């Protein structure tokens, strides 16, 4: 419809561009991904693992990725500036493991030969914002230890490790646990803390799954025993709370059908999260989201990138 | 940029592949090292000593290694075909001593238990070019004696011993001195000489540190007294001088920041060393290097292995 | 503290002297300015306006200037090779207006009288790189119009005029706006464009402040009404982008405390600007600066000129 | 749960849960139906939740805790619970909207307990219904908005 | 390279490189590891060397060349896998001297590939070492010289 006339009739304002990360706001980059191009990327359900992916669909600045050899029911959407996708050949050049297409074996797979056999085009390197050609996030080296909130069970702060580093980001892993609980972040993340923070704050720390003698959990000796260092405290930066206010309007991907983006409103706020309401829909579909999530955008993003915008219902 | 267009504009040639050791030139081997893998290797500053190391970073055919338990400030870069790294378990199986992770005790350390406690993966054996599964360098047995140039003080030729043998290489140690002056080489090394060479050449020989009666230094009796044999003269092979010429171009690691490799030129030559100039930089950063050094490579090495190449400044 | 030890410690490289303009690098010129000397110069905050200034302090190749008759809170620092200062008499010989000392009238000020009143010495002419004696910038005449980026609001490209010409540079003024927005440039400045550039690039052009019909600004009519000519298109030159790279280290004056010069790093780059980070300080103090700005310098500049250098936090 | 008095102001005091932060704390008076003397759970047959990280939580015992902490129990006699309120289902009133506290709306008693009422906002979904203490400061008799100069939101 | 069968004698055939000197020709059998069917380079992503003086060197195409030349490809079924040899480094044997072929010398396996071995003459410089196919007629087991009546040269 038009944002302009909507704002007049509702007597409302949009969340200003300045409130968003540059990466959530940028509209002027073209999407150079094309149908059938091949690449590598993380599995959103197993964020430590990398698979061969194909571009199955492009919509504006977004793309839908298919896991080669597997079912289309696993396909998922990302933005073209996603740091979670990488060019063909990246895994080998940066020390990562590639899970091959269904029916291959890790060491059976070669990009040269795969491309010959498929006659497919690898997505060109220059498309990717993350190629491990930037120097890491200061002070966060693989194997180092920290305390982290289990984003799945937010009342728990837990023994955790850095297991992956890529450009300005690193992977937080829970000791003795599935990669299912892992998550990517950067040194300003509000979900991470230096070794000792729990003790110094009052809260209990959850030790590694099936550790010997859990209440008697000692960090400086866990550390000596694992040949690990804790991430230095000077490394952990303070992300300031976001400045979104209740009733500001924006555009947000609909988690019920991620192909769609909708007119939305800020229904509530915490320091680092906002509660999203889709205008014209039930408050039952209202949901909490991290302010820095890739799937929230300023008003006009859809229009400038060429993605349909769902008007209010 | 491109080598091709650079060579045309400069009216220059690259040092041909044939000029390099196969090990400096090989691009077609993949790097199978992955972040967090554990292994063993020498300390580049104390080349007689072995430590537990972790893969901290991978770039193309290179990797950055971290000393477990110690500071990240000691991390160092090697190539994936380095003979100075070995699989977990190597020390025990080949008669070498392992200095354990900071806070352990030599005999407190067990790989089984370390891996259980860290939940880490040992780098697979098949990755390593040096596992002591080759028969030694002919005629160079541990305890044997020779004359060697102190690569740190090149005007000195000195009483020296073989103290380590691994595959085709052996460790040259200076009698009564720190391991700080030690270096690895092979029987074609131009820095080593049979017992008597000094006397037969005219030059003075430096005896062991704090030996009784230095000018009166007698080899055949030093020998009888130490229950040692000299390395037999037939063992010392003649490495021919290299064939690099001034102005040939190549790629070379920048010692100021070893993460980087640069376009370079041959500025000068000796029989077994070349002087490297980084195109577009001051001649003040020009440096001498052994022709067989692992950190010089033919043009196109970076491109074929997936390591960034710094173009001329 | 030394640069040599710090670079080894950090595995870092300094920006070479070759990347700087000669004027930013030159260390072998002596500072002839002495305490109490009087001269003329622009107010850095209002670069179209000239004042009587006195040397209040000298530090290496830098000097602090004081606005005669005004508060010391307005003192500012320049290099001894600044083109923004001029000898006594220059204003009257070159058609520039003097803002006289606090409490004088323009017609009231005479250098002869003032020097007699104060018993002070004028800075000698031979100190000054700029006396309006060198050939003017080709094609840029006073009164000619052009399109310019508002460096204070860089999203705006605006109707502007040449209002001053001194040696090889000219002053860009934004029609009917505060002179605080004015800036000095040369023909290669990346911030200026010929009349018609916005329309050819499809960018909005910002019209003069209080333009009688803001809606329908037309350059052809404006030029006619104002008795003005466009700067001809041939006069505009391409400045090549700078060659500074992220992580190179250098020396930069502290914007908050300009008496101080600090160890600095290149945090980010654009074609014509660099982003400065002060090593050891918060990235909150980081700032963008033009590559040609007179207050960045190569490592070594402070020690070679005799200016103290502040080590990293 | 095991609790302490940590603040006293006029006739009210602050109930704090030992070893927990203050996010679960609440202010009340001697007649609160939510407070009981030390020993109440044992006398009534209800399980007692020990402090958040108490060492041997299965063997938590009050007479030992009181001696490790040098504290005494609020005297049993001080607890004088209030009678149940007399709000009946269907009675109407005004109540602050929890989701937008600037607004007061027409309301109904949907359901009752001894000390609480279940508020329903007239014309709205029953999914919006909530339980609230009968002494809560944000419920009011009909006419309160009109008499105090606050707008009332009509049903729907 | 593009090549042709130009001779057949008993169980072997001669491989010839189209329009090159016949000095490059060699005899083989179907299991030779040096030959591949038409299309192998393109399937393996290797450059194929075209005939010498091929009229348009740039755009060599097998389909057109076969047609222009009235020729058929050797069918793919005819090519057999030869298993790699089982010689190991340091095994000793007898080998004819390439420089003085009248002579057979004590020799050692210096290095191995799947189908070749590198010969070292014991007591001589490694500068005289050479690669040779495992099936070459001029290497023999220890004892061959004495059992056939050929003199054997001992190590330097």
């Amino acid at each position: 419809w038009s944002w302009e006339s909507y704002l007049e009739e509702q007597k409302a304002i949009t969340a200003p561009v300045s409130l968003f990360q540059d990466s959530q706001a940028v509209t002027h980059n073209k999407n150079g991904f094309k149908l059938g191009m091949k690449l590598e990327g993380i599995d959103p359900q197993h964020p430590s693992m990398y698979f061969i992916l194909t571009v199955a669909e492009v919509c504006g600045y977004r793309l839908r990725l298919h896991f080669d050899g597997y079912s289309e029911c696993h396909d998922f959407w990302v933005n073209a500036n996603s740091p979670d996708i990488h060019p063909a050949g990246w895994f080998e050049k940066t020390g990562h493991k590639l899970q091959p297409p269904k029916g291959y074996k890790e060491e059976e797979f070669s990009w040269s030969q795969y491309l010959r056999s498929t006659r497919a085009q690898a997505a060109p390197k220059h498309l990717f914002v993350s190629q491990s050609h930037s120097p890491p996030p200061l002070g966060f080296q693989v194997g180092m230890k920290l305390e982290a909130v289990d984003r799945m069970n937010p009342s728990l702060v837990c023994v955790a490790s850095v297991t992956d580093v890529v450009d300005s980001r690193f992977l937080v892993h829970f000791d003795n646990w599935d990669d299912t609980y892992d998550y990517w972040c950067d040194p300003s993340s509000p979900y991470i803390h230096p070794v000792g923070w729990c003790q110094k704050q009052g809260k209990p720390l959850t030790p590694p799954q099936d550790y010997p003698d859990p209440d008697n959990f000692c960090w400086e000796k866990y550390l000596e025993e694992t040949g690990a260092s804790a991430v230095p405290t000077w490394a952990f930066k303070v992300r300031p709370p976001h400045s979104f206010l209740v009733n500001m309007k924006l555009e947000a991907v609909d988690r019920r059908n991620p192909a769609l983006i909708r007119v939305a409103s800020v229904e509530d706020v915490e320091d680092h999260r906002i509660k999203i309401h889709f205008d014209g829909w039930s408050h039952g579909y209202d949901f909490w989201i991290d302010a820095d999530h890739p799937d929230i955008h300023p008003a006009g993003w859809c229009s400038k990138t060429g993605h349909p915008l769902q008007p209010p219902l």
